[PDB]
């Protein structure tokens, strides 16, 4: 019969003011004979009516996929409000309910450390500037780099990794030509996370 | 019924003494006919050396493990699992391979704890593995001729030239680093000489 999956907002969407955090209720394996899906959305048990339900779409496997999207308020998601999708369909014994919210565990803020290129790397034509983000919970986080007060767009960041103490770490890094580092330019690693003061911190990195 | 084909572990692929194997797993086989046999293919030629596991149902799985030749897998020969069952329009095939393209070796750099981390009780020793292809790799830590196990390693990340990089973090007590112990990051990857390299790190 029909199955239901309930997805949380993307991390940047929860942490950035100009972005739209959304919870997504997806229903799959909907038959031809019982094609109609109904959604009811609840926020800490109160029903809301402004979600946006997409029309059913037949999939290559001859079943329907129906999707409902509820936009969540930034503050509500951060306060741990619970979002419940309820799906009704006649091929089901009872309506299926799924609930999602922010990770439950005690919040912990990131420690942010900047690491200069390895000595052995200095012999190359590009070097790596590293930023270690450590010990944060929940795993929702966003990292950016800047040079001389302006965005750097050529950096990469690992996904969060689960650590032994139950928190998360990641590494971000920026690769730059050796002359640029050698000159004494300043680079900065910026982190947005809910548990930081102002949900933001910045640490800097520069030739010694 | 649907078919999933899983690859060998990286170390099994890179060490002559180990047995690299691909796994063909079928997932939703009807009780109306729980009958399925496999035909395993290697570059269009069929093999008969696959060994089916002791089948075992669960509330709600048939698997053939094919041992692959070390060089064949490295040369990216195609391993095609073919699954037959009466609930199928056609017998269905899944094909698996090592990622195609010329291998590029990782560069391995060892990184000391940030000065700001030195205030803390435990510190992070970092190993940067950079620019490798394909992403199959294994990373480990050692101290004083013996395995060190309180490390974590990120997944490989795709970078702009199409190769991969990752970081591995070893956590140790601040005093222990402070004594002058030597720690080591070892990496296994097909493009390395002897498929192995090691870089080391100790207090200056
Ligand atoms: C018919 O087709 C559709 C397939 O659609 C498409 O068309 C078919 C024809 C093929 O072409 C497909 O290739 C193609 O996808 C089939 O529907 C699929 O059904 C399976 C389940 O049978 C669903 O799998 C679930 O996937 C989620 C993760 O899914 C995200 O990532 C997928 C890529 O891997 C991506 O395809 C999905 O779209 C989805 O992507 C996310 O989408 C949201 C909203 O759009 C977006 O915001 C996200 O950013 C985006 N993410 C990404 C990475 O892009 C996976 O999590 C589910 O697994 C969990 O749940 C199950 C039970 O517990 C169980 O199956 C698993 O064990 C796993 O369990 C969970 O563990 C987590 C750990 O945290 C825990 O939190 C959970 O609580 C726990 N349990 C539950 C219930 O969650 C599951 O794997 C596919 O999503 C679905 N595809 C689509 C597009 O909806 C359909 O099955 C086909 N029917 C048949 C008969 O073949
Ligand atoms: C009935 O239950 C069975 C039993 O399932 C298991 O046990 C039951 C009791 C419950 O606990 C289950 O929740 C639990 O799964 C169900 O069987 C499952 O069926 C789903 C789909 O139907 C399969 O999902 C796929 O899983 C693989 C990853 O699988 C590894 O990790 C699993 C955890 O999710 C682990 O459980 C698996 O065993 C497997 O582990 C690997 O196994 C090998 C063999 O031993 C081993 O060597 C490895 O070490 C081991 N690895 C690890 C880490 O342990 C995942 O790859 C699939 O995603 C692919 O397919 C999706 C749909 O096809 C697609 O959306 C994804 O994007 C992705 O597709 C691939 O995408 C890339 C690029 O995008 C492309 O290159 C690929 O070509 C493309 N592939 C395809 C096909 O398009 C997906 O998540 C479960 O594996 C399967 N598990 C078992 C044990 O059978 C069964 O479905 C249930 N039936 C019903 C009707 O409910």
């Amino acid at each position: 019969g029909p199955s239901v999956f309930l997805f949380p907002p993307k991390p940047k969407d929860t942490l950035m003011i100009s972005r739209t955090p959304e919870v997504t209720c997806v229903v799959v394996d909907v038959s031809h004979e019982d094609p109609e899906v109904k959604f009811n959305w609840y926020v800490d048990g109160v029903e809301v009516h402004n979600a946006k339900t997409k029309p059913r779409e037949e999939q290559y496997n001859s079943t329907y996929r129906v999707v409902s999207v509820l936009t969540v308020l930034h503050q509500d998601w951060l306060n741990g409000k619970e979002y419940k999708c309820k799906v009704s369909n006649k091929a089901l014994p009872a309506p299926i309910e799924k609930t999602i919210s922010k990770a439950k565990g005690q919040p912990r803020e990131p420690q942010v450390y900047t690491l200069p290129p390895s000595r052995d790397e200095l012999t190359e034509n590009q070097v790596s500037l590293t930023c270690l983000v450590k010990g944060f919970y929940p795993s929702d986080i966003a990292v950016e780099w800047e040079s001389n007060g302006q965005p750097e767009n050529n950096y990469k960041t690992t996904p969060p990794v689960l650590d032994s103490d139950g928190s998360f770490f990641l590494y971000s890094w920026l690769t730059v030509d050796k002359s640029r580092w050698q000159q004494g330019n300043v680079f900065s690693c910026s982190v947005m996370h809910e548990a930081l003061h102002n949900h933001y911190t910045q640490k800097s990195l520069s030739l010694s």
